């Protein structure tokens, strides 16, 4: 974080070991934010030094009014995301991706994995989730996605995990898991 680009501007001749598409929370900055997504990518990095670390960016601008559209975020945004999917799976076929999202970037991402089709989905190995504000509504997994591949986690105090969109502050309170046991979640989806 603030802003990274590694699968946009990484080149197919030199693909990595990894590949890691996160979508921030609401107007958090850049593409990765700065809680959550940092703190995932620096945890991952400690243990797979070759990796493309990649924001959703383009017309995600982590807006407030989008998280009341249903599935949590708008059709644009779960669009970019899936875009970035496939962009991995063009210039990259062989690396294994791990895709994160906090807040309105966990909905984003859930929603894209789940229209993703044959071979790119298969790609992506791992998925973790953070304050996830569709966790009551997709009954706490990703739709059409393997629960195995699945980690979602939702602080015990945090409201939105319950289908209510009120911020408490259980929700701002996701970087050790980010940076500790998710990074190894995903480090073992990839093995």
């Amino acid at each position: 974080g603030a802003i990274e680009n590694g699968l946009e501007s990484g080149s197919a001749n030199a693909c990595p070991d990894a590949i890691l598409i996160f979508a921030r929370g609401s107007t958090e900055p850049g593409n990765m934010g700065i809680t959550v997504g940092p703190a995932l990518a620096n945890g991952l990095e400690s243990h797979i030094r070759n990796i493309w670390i990649q924001g959703v960016g383009g017309p995600y601008d982590a807006a407030l009014a989008t998280n009341f559209l249903p599935r949590g975020t708008s059709q644009a945004n779960i669009d970019e995301g899936k875009r970035l999917f496939a962009l991995a799976n063009q210039k990259c076929p062989n690396t294994p991706v791990v895709a994160g999202g906090y807040s309105q970037g966990a909905a984003l991402i859930a929603a894209a994995v789940s229209e993703l089709s044959g071979a790119v989905k298969e790609q992506v190995k791992g998925v973790a989730l953070f304050g996830y504000t569709q966790n009551l509504q997709n009954r706490g997994g990703i739709p059409n996605y393997p629960r195995e591949r699945t980690k979602v986690f939702c602080n015990v105090g945090d409201a939105v995990c319950t289908g209510t969109l009120i911020i408490t502050p259980a929700h701002l309170s996701y970087t050790i898991e980010a940076r500790g046991e998710a990074a190894r979640f995903l480090r073992d989806r990839i093995r």
